């Protein structure tokens, strides 16, 4: 029904948590998983991350003990999500924010906490925690040098594990009705996995707890798992560290699963494709860990896995196939890239223009002609489309007539006002895959932008016609 | 309590909606609005848009009437959000998706609809609806040319308004306990405003219904409100059209408010700054319309405004200050750009290097020196940091990281310097202002001056140096 949100909320802080649990039947069918893979969609919170809970909780704990007054400054090292949570709490309750985060983290997080009025200091990616330039070290320095500064230190604050122990684990227990068999959590600061695993093993001791640690970190036990890649940076952000935080109770976890960046990202893409959950890279890491760990289970029993943050923090980072190509990551089993690679193959627009028989050339105009003369030329030449020379764009007779009737195109007005400005430059050597990719952003694709002696325009409908000629 | 999500959900479609209502006390205090401004945070749905509801429900209607079977293809013209909703519905229930959307719309929508495995064809932005190259006309053509293809036509499908009439407006009424005085809705296809306004006027006739359409659309009544910008393109996505959709009943709405791009985006950033709602531009337009319409209201009464979609669809578009500067929009009264403009002004890094006093040339290394020789030279020169050459510029190296990596088993003594150097860096020049280097420091930890006369760098600059400079002023 409507119990948590049926009322009126005083602020965004009152909208943190209460994240739904969804069954990943399609992904399990894809990967051949017998058990029920449940997903705690923590990325659906108000801040789009699991760290909203610990941010709100640290702020409430600070205010409860009188350790924090209005106008004070908050400094916090984070991979990006705790910074966003604390910036939200500060913008709501009137606190100043100064964030220290490594340069490796995506720019979306920095821009988001900039929109929230948080000063952001960046730290080198390769710097260990001991260094003078670590995000925690720079946080401590800023705390020392600044007046009325505060650091809640999510790496050691007791609120971080205790709140996942109090509300999050209780949420998953109440919705799973107590019957939980396997719990897969990503290992960052470790407060989440500690709290959740402890609270679920208290009331459901038969449940197994497996932690996910990226290849590069030293959080998994024993070190024989880390020796694959020790202290080497990874493209996934949010999980893994070069030290055990105070809130991480490594004795709560039963298994550890090392996951690389490629597997994490391809599993996140598979989640988005098959389930429709806009999740982050750490979610893909956790889901691949679950796919590796829960294979011994059968139907009936349920394995819950966390989805820490949403795609918002990595919109331009890993959703874009170009960045996946620059890193050489397998995009997905079922995706548009491989579909186009299979259907088009090595076909280039030379083959299409030759098999069609387009020995014609689209007429040209000086891009400053009047509507009267261009209408005369369009009616006398019998062709439909025209491209304006110099590129400015394209112009069709239908748009000409409709805009002239719509009161936007006077007869004496220049063509530049009524032309189509969106265009994509191509050349005959380009493959059909790349022009199909470019058509995702531009409606038309003009060729030959040698000499300006292009032949015509190519669009998606022509690609579908080409796909109908073959096969 | 826990009523809607206390159980397990079979799919993502069962997790859309149920969006909470938040009171925007801080934004009202900032803008000086006496009444209670309620915000329906529709952007927090599973798909991050208000169109998730209409997509799910149109698919439910198609399946319930036997008009849709597994394996079929779904085609729909959209500004980006209805496409996302129908793509989620298709990926879950096993349908094929082909989307037609104008090129004006953001690239994040295109990329995310590619992630759901949907074919995406674009249409020219300046194309009128009568053109055969418009998204709706191209969708009709694709339906004509393809087998088992269907168009649900959110512009004419009666599910679109009736869902907001059935569930969304009921949610608003239950959350407001019936007492609603004003309701402000953005006018795109017109389904949401029609449905919600009708359902509230049925149960709360005292409630006024105000519609928001961008300057450029012709949905306002009378036409004297459009003559500002007749059929002029706008940057906001989701609201306004060049024709009245079949679902929009313009008689349901009482007032109309025109909003431009600049006001919409400035109000969206102000919402993000003061309330903490990662929301989109059309919501800023709606909130500006509400601020201009409910000014006459007094304390106690409630003015409800809908926020259709989230910032995810405009992450790189309007959250980034660079693009808003490219379009010349006032970012916000209180923001980092104007704060730095005020605190720093026209100050350049030469003033900082002169006031502190550099009179020095930072040590330099060939970036292939052994750790033995670099530690020897650093101890003999007494300096702390060093800059390493090409193996362009590679970066900086500090003795702290040297020692800590050496003991960490990551720095051999015979290893090259490039292993331990910092690879994130930003190129600067003495003439650069403090504001631009402060902006660049948001992405790079270090900033080196005068890179590539002669390659004679004068020093390295960090945020702490800017704070120390601000400590010499008041
Ligand atoms: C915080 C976070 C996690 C989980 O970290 P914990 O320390 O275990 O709470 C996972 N992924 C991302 C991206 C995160 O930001
Ligand atoms: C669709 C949409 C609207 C309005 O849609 P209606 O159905 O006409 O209410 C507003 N903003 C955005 C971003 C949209 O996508």
């Amino acid at each position: 029904a409507d119990g948590p949100y049926s009322g009126i909320l005083d602020s965004v802080l009152d909208a943190i948590g209460n994240t739904p649990m969804v069954r990943m039947k399609r992904l399990a069918k894809v990967y051949g998983l017998e058990c029920d893979l449940l997903a705690k969609c923590e990325f659906m919170s108000a801040g789009g991350s699991v760290k909203d809970r610990i941010g709100k909780a640290m702020v409430e704990k600070a205010e409860r003990e009188g350790r924090l007054k209005a106008g004070d400054t908050l400094i916090e090292p984070t991979s990006g999500n705790t910074g966003i949570g604390l910036a939200l709490a500060a913008a709501v309750r009137g606190y100043r924010m100064i964030v220290t985060m490594p340069a490796k983290m995506s720019a979306e997080k920095s821009n988001i906490m900039k929109c929230l009025g948080a000063e952001i200091v960046r730290t080198p990616t390769e710097a260990a925690w001991n260094d003078e330039n670590s995000h925690m070290g720079v946080a401590a320095k800023l705390q020392r040098e600044l007046e009325n500064a505060h650091i809640l230190d999510q790496y050691n604050n007791t609120a971080n594990p205790m709140v996942h122990y109090d509300v999050t684990a209780e949420e998953i227990i109440t919705q799973c009705d107590g019957d939980i068999d396997m719990v897969v959590i990503g290992a960052g600061t470790g407060g989440t996995i500690t709290g959740i695993g402890r609270k679920i093993k208290e009331r459901c001791p038969k449940c197994k707890v497996v932690g996910v640690d990226p290849k590069g970190s030293i959080l998994a036990v024993p070190d024989s798992l880390n020796d694959e890649k020790r202290l080497q940076s990874y493209e996934v952000e949010g999980i893994g560290y070069d030290f055990v935080p105070g809130v991480l109770d490594r004795k709560v976890v039963d298994e550890w699963v090392k996951v690389g960046d490629a597997e994490s990202f391809t599993t996140a893409r598979a989640i988005i494709r098959n389930e429709g959950l806009f999740v982050g890279g750490s979610s893909g890491a956790n889901v691949w860990g679950a796919l590796q760990a829960a294979r011994q289970l059968k139907k009936g029993q349920k394995c819950v896995v966390l989805l820490p943050d949403s795609s918002r923090n990595y919109m331009s980072k890993f959703i874009s196939d170009e960045w996946m190509a620059e890193h050489g990551f397998a995009p997905e089993d079922g995706a548009k890239v491989k579909e186009r690679e299979k259907q088009f193959g090595g076909a280039r627009i030379r083959d299409l223009l030759s098999e069609t028989g387009a020995t014609s050339d689209v007429p040209f105009v000086t891009a400053r002609l009047s509507v009267e003369d261009v209408i005369k030329m369009m009616h006398e030449t019998k062709v439909k489309e025209v491209i304006v020379t110099e590129l400015v764009g394209v112009l069709s007779e239908d748009h000409i007539a409709h805009s002239l009737q719509s009161g936007r195109c006077a007869m004496q007005s220049p063509v530049k006002d009524i032309a189509f400005k969106k265009l994509a430059k191509a050349l005959p050597s380009a493959y059909l895959r790349d022009v199909a990719k470019a058509l995702d952003f531009s409606p038309y694709v003009c060729v030959m932008d040698e000499c300006p002696h292009f032949l015509g325009v190519i669009t998606r409908i022509d690609l579908l016609h080409w796909l109908a000629t073959k096969q």
